């Protein structure tokens, strides 16, 4: 029954996205909105491309779940180092009506030795989001950085630039989150003492109810059992994890 409790808890923290082998479509997003409403409760949000926000917002409203948030991505998935492009895309996502924007950190530029551009890019995008009461998350793409020191450095730059959440992965490269990269990023949150204002989102690597229980255990250990609420923790995953959480709950 410990598994059942963390399964329901993981479920309500989900940022439901379409399968990686599906991209997105007006009908597939309407379907996604329906799956986000289950017999035991709703996921916290959906994760979709910006152009589908307006139709997702109407679907969620008309099905009686206006409280499900809509998160989207910019500078995505490439993480290029052109700030003007990243800012313009972020402003468009806001105008579409997003509740949360996840900008991809310029991780290639960091790997090449540029720590400043990542700071300036996140800062410019956070400025636009804050001005519109939108949360800014930052994807650092742990699967491409690989090295522990680079994952810490990307996390530290993002936090100092004003990230409201830090995210492992885009979901568009082979390797997403792992327990180790997840631990590293949450330890930066702790070491910097910013756990009240910065949350964490593993993308990928969580496919079963047992995986989700393991990832939540890391959060409970580092910050206490109460820390991982919808504002500070989320699982960026697809319908396959959701079905495993529902199954563990007997549905």
């Amino acid at each position: 029954t410990d598994l059942k409790a963390s399964s329901l808890r993981a479920l309500k923290l989900m940022h439901l996205a379409t399968s990686a082998n599906d991209d997105d479509t007006d009908e597939k997003v309407i379907a996604l909105c329906h799956q986000a409403k289950t017999p035991v409760g709703t996921t916290d949000a959906i994760f979709i491309y910006p152009r589908f926000i307006p139709i997702a917002r109407k679907t969620l409203k008309e099905q009686g779940t206006p409280e499900i948030r809509i998160c989207t991505s910019t500078n995505f998935p490439h993480g290029n180092d052109d700030i003007d492009i990243a800012l313009a895309e972020t402003r468009a996502a806001i105008a579409y009506g997003a509740d949360s924007v996840a900008v991809v950190f310029p991780y290639r530029a960091l790997m090449a030795g540029n720590e400043q551009v990542g700071f300036d890019l996140v800062k410019a995008c956070k400025e636009a989001c804050a001005a519109a009461n939108v949360l800014l998350a930052v994807i650092i793409e742990t699967g491409e950085l690989k090295d522990e020191a680079l994952i810490r450095k990307a996390s530290e730059i993002s936090i100092k630039a004003g990230a409201d959440n830090i995210v492992t992965s885009t979901g568009k490269v082979a390797v997403g989150a792992t327990p180790e990269s997840a631990r590293i990023m949450m330890e930066v949150i702790r070491d910097m003492g910013v756990e009240k204002t910065v949350g964490f989102i593993p993308v990928g690597g969580v496919r079963t109810a047992e995986d989700a229980q393991k990832y939540l255990a890391i959060a409970d250990e580092l910050f206490g059992a109460d820390w991982a609420d919808a504002r500070h923790y989320a699982f960026g995953a697809s319908a396959s994890l959701l079905a495993s959480l529902l199954k563990a709950l007997g549905h």
